[PDB]
C-alpha cells in the first residue's frame, strides 16, 4: 500500500558472501538467500532482487501453523480438521486432513479455516514481532495470496530463522510440530525440511517459492529461493534449490 511496501532495505550487519549461481537458475529470473548458524552468514545470489518483496502464497502456511498452534486451533495429540463435502480439483484436498497431509499436500482450505480463527490484531501483533515483509494485512482475507502481504527473498530467510531460533513466545512444541510437517527428505548426512509457494495470475505461473532449512551433523542452515521470471513455480523453485544446496556441501 506504501512506498516502502515492495522492497526491503534494512542493512545487512552480517558477513554475507555473493554467489553467482546463473547456470543452475538458467532461464528462469529470482534469488536465492542462504543462512549458516554456525558461520553465522549470509551466502547469497542476485541481492538486489532478494530484497524485492513479493506474495508469499503457500509459504505463508508455515506462519499459520505456527500461529494455530500458538492458539491452540490445532494441537499434538490432535490436528485433525474434517473436509467439508466440496469438490476440489485435487483428490488429496477432497479429504480429512492433519496438520502433516495439509502441509506436504498444500491443502489451502485447512489453513484458510485457520486463519479465519484468527483475529486481526493478533496476526498483525505477530508480524511486527516477527518482522514478517510488509506486515500489511489488506482486507485480511486470503492476505497471502497474490495480495496486499509481501515478503522477500532476504527476509524469508531472516523472520524463519529468528522465529524457530530465538527463545520467543512460541513454545518447543509447537516448534517440533511445525518442523515434523515441514520435513521432506532425511537420510544419514541431512534433514530437510520446506514448503512451496506458487502464484498463479490469469492462467500463468507468476511467483515461485521455497523456503526451508537443513540440518547436518555439523551445523544448520536456513534457504529460500525465489523465482519471479521463466518458469516461476514452487516446484521449479525446489528443483533450484536442490542443485544449489548440493553444490554448496550442504547435502552431504
Ligand atoms: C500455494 O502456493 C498455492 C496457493 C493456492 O496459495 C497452493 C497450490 C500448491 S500445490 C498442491 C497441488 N495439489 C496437491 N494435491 C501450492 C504450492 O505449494 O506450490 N500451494
Amino acid at each position: 500500500q506504501s512506498i516502502t511496501d515492495y522492497n526491503y532495505k534494512k542493512p545487512l550487519h552480517n558477513d554475507y558472501q555473493i554467489l553467482d549461481k546463473s547456470k543452475i537458475f538458467g532461464s528462469n529470473s529470482g534469488s536465492f538467500v542462504m543462512y549458516s548458524m554456525a558461520a553465522d552468514a549470509y551466502y547469497i545470489y542476485n541481492e538486489k532482487e532478494s530484497r524485492k518483496r513479493y506474495s508469499p502464497n503457500s509459504t505463508y502456511k508455515i506462519y499459520l501453523a505456527m500461529f494455530g498452534l500458538d492458539r491452540h486451533i490445532i494441537n499434538d495429540e490432535n490436528s485433525r480438521m474434517s473436509w467439508n463435502h466440496k469438490h476440489y480439483p485435487f483428490d488429496a484436498w477432497n479429504k480429512e486432513q492433519d496438520l502433516n497431509t495439509a502441509m506436504q499436500n498444500s491443502v489451502n482450505w485447512y489453513f484458510e479455516r485457520i486463519s479465519d480463527q484468527i483475529p486481526k490484531n493478533y496476526t498483525a501483533t505477530q508480524l511486527k514481532q516477527l518482522n514478517y515483509g510488509n506486515k500489511n494485512l489488506g482486507s485480511y482475507k486470503s492476505y497471502w495470496m497474490e495480495d496486499s502481504l509481501k515478503i522477500s527473498n532476504l527476509e524469508q530467510v531472516i523472520v524463519f530463522k529468528n522465529m524457530m531460533e530465538q527463545n520467543n513466545h512460541f513454545s518447543k512444541k509447537a516448534k517440533n510440530q511445525l518442523s515434523s510437517s515441514l520435513l521432506i527428505k532425511k537420510n544419514e548426512k541431512y534433514e530437510l525440511y520446506g514448503k512451496t509457494g506458487t502464484g498463479i495470475v490469469n492462467g500463468k505461473y507468476n511467483n515461485g517459492w521455497f523456503v526451508g532449512y537443513v540440518i547436518t551433523n555439523h551445523d544448520k542452515y536456513y534457504f529460500a529461493t525465489h523465482l519471479s521470471d521463466g518458469k516461476p513455480s514452487g516446484k521449479n523453485a525446489e528443483l533450484i534449490s536442490e542443485k544449489i544446496l548440493k553444490e554448496m556441501g550442504v547435502l552431504n
